[PDB]
């Protein structure tokens, strides 16, 4: 029968730091993580900035001779995962370790690593392509990896659900312990995007803000001149362990996972629907799984993109979800900061949505100059807000209309 | 406790053919898929063929604006999902559409899309990318889209495990109605990787049978002469729905899903283990969950890819778990014929595992004209065997050395 989840470890590469509490920091601060990108010419694109990770050090994890078989966001995927494990204080044994597994999660994977033998492959041949171009650009080798570092056997597995996929991540490795397929999970989720085909693809859809001379201002949710998402780096990973197991071995508990919700939209491949139907119904299965009076909910860390259409549907689903008591809730995008790392947004906001309740702040959503029509909630408008938080909600939405909740409460 | 789960509709395109009941037909009679790839430049490739889909007519299944959009991976898998559901004869209403939810995966995805859109992008610049080159290439766009046409509102989802996709997406779907998280799952996998980088790729780790001369005899697993697997395309999809659901409506019942197993080698990137640990830990797992004794399985689908490392340590794996029942089960790998569709891979062996039940036969083990050393179970060489089936088992071992199984058991 179900048994509980807690969060023991926490680890973190985002365009605000090489860590959890260098980037928690840099969020409560209020700073932007945005600027002109500097790996590659994007003169011909429309959009020439996003939340890179700056001076990402993969030495600091992995060998040189390792490291190059491996697109960045395996290597920050590993980065995240090896820092979430040396957090918690977990021994892996013979005792436990098929009792310990891994969801790390990625939206688009490799697409570097794929891009640059496209590459090679078109310019020079099929004989110039890497030996290790499948194992070091497939979604799944964040937890292939990961469990071949520190001999995890317990369940091994990616998720790939577009801009859901952390929060997915993490809320499936917490079923798989409450139901006793596992005792420890690692999950979160990785993303770096930023290629040619990244900004191109994206760019080609009009999805992405082009505020290219003020790329701090550009991640605006909720703000009446919001012009689309920033697009952003990096990887979050939690550990997940059943209660009794945390209890048994003195681990530090930061917070219980206790609800998880998934809805699909069934609207469209891109557009959310203007009345938040899907979040809605993605929040009220989480908040029932959570077994909450929705009154209970003190913080919300929305998806909150700076998309017009995002942004506007999150505001209905939230006010559909909790009525009166959507004003008396705080929310925020953290994301006015980060900028939108996709499918390690739902995994780093988890975080952020944990953080939220150890230290009882909501994070701010800079930027907020002009809330839009019907905007009109605590939305934590440019600085963080100390605040009483026993239940953290953080919400994730994607194409293919998949939707994602996580429910946090502090733990006694 | 638990619900009970059972398969209602299956779906399929193979190398064999573009349906189920043709693919089966291909895999009784012995026959090849594989034959070199067509309409496609493969002169400086170590490898010139595989199983292609041949005939496929999108059109039977979409608009040809709405086929444009998407990636033959995506095409293959919704090609599947609406055999599979047309096959269960499910009514969606508004009554049951938030139970009934969606988890089609792909190893690799949308490479042929990739490739095109670097083709205009290193020609002519990022302003040439497809403005759906994104939602049209992410691997959660089968759920997505077959959610929106069949407006599924249920647990909407995607796995990427390489090889083991199909397994553990039908394994997890089986969960989710287990634990009453939804009434109805679609699930496995598509995977259309016969492009250059497919091909190219994996010649690069030089992975694939180079039998160029005689292509239907590449796929030759425990035979002393295998040097590699073969790229295969297309899709499989199952109908899983709770039991007590299907018997209400009065679905025709295909078989019970009885037992999923997970596990990590956490051994290598690409290789198994020589003794097969992990794939014997996996299966061991899929029989507790099933709450059955290794004696009582009749029937094995091998992963059986025919790699000299992988197709040895599966023999090994089954003579640990089954011990003096080890011979008296029968083994086969129907890669021997459809080659290794990869994420697609589980999908339609899950399907052939069915079958097998259905039609008390095991499937053969084409091109076994020399077993080697060691591979002396009943491996069905040559020729298919009727026997009595009540236990089937289905296992994926993928890169990552990420394991699945799957036990189906005969319904009365
Ligand atoms: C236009 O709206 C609908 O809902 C129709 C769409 C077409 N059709 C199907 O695709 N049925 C499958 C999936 C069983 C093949 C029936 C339902």
């Amino acid at each position: 029968s179900r048994r509980r989840v807690v969060i023991t470890g926490m680890g973190m590469l985002s365009p605000l730091g090489l860590d959890v509490p260098s980037s928690w920091e840099g969020i409560l601060a209020g700073r932007s993580g945005i600027a002109p990108i500097e790996h590659m010419d994007l003169s011909a694109y429309s959009t020439r900035f996003g939340g890179s990770v700056k001076g990402f050090n993969v030495e600091e994890y992995l060998s040189a001779k390792e490291a190059r078989k491996l697109d960045l966001f395996i290597q920050y995927g590993l980065a995240a995962s090896f820092q979430a494990v040396r957090d918690s204080g977990l021994e892996v044994t013979d005792a436990n370790r098929e009792r310990i597994g891994v969801s790390m999660g990625s939206g688009i994977g490799g697409l570097t690593n794929i891009e640059n033998n496209c590459r090679s492959l078109f310019e020079q041949g099929p004989r110039r392509i890497s030996p290790f171009f499948v194992p070091g650009s497939i979604i799944n080798m964040v937890s292939g990896f990961l469990s071949i570092h520190l001999g995890l056997q317990g369940p091994n597995y990616a998720l790939t659900t577009a801009q859901t996929t952390g929060t997915h991540s993490i809320g499936m490795a917490a079923r798989n312990i409450a139901y006793g397929e596992a005792d420890v999970m690692v999950a979160g989720g990785s993303e770096m995007a930023a290629c040619g085909l990244g900004l191109g693809g994206f760019g080609a859809a009009r999805a992405l803000s082009t505020r290219n001379d003020e790329p701090t201002r550009a991640s605006r949710p909720w703000d009446r001149d919001r012009d689309g998402f920033v697009l952003s780096d990096g990887s979050g990973a939690l550990v997940l362990e059943e209660l009794e197991h945390a209890r048994a071995r003195g681990a530090r508990i930061y917070a219980e996972l206790v609800g998880f919700g998934m809805s699909g939209d069934a609207f469209h491949m891109t557009a959310p629907p203007e009345d938040g139907a899907g979040a809605a119904r993605c929040m009220k299965n989480a908040l029932r799984d959570a077994g909450l009076d929705p009154r209970q909910v003190d913080y919300i860390n929305a998806h909150g993109t700076s998309t017009p259409a995002g942004d506007i549907a999150e505001i209905a689903a939230v006010k559909s979800v909790f009525g009166e008591h959507a004003h008396a809730l705080s929310m925020s995008s953290t994301k006015s900061m980060t900028g939108h790392l996709l499918g390690a947004a739902g995994a780093v906001e988890a975080i952020f949505s944990v953080l939220a309740l150890r230290d009882q702040v909501a994070p701010p959503t800079i930027n907020l100059d002009n809330p839009d029509e019907g905007c009109d909630l605590d939305l934590v408008a440019h600085e963080a807000k100390p605040r009483k938080i026993d239940v953290a909600l953080s919400n994730s939405f994607g194409f293919g209309g998949t939707n994602g909740t996580l429910v946090f409460r502090r733990f006694a």
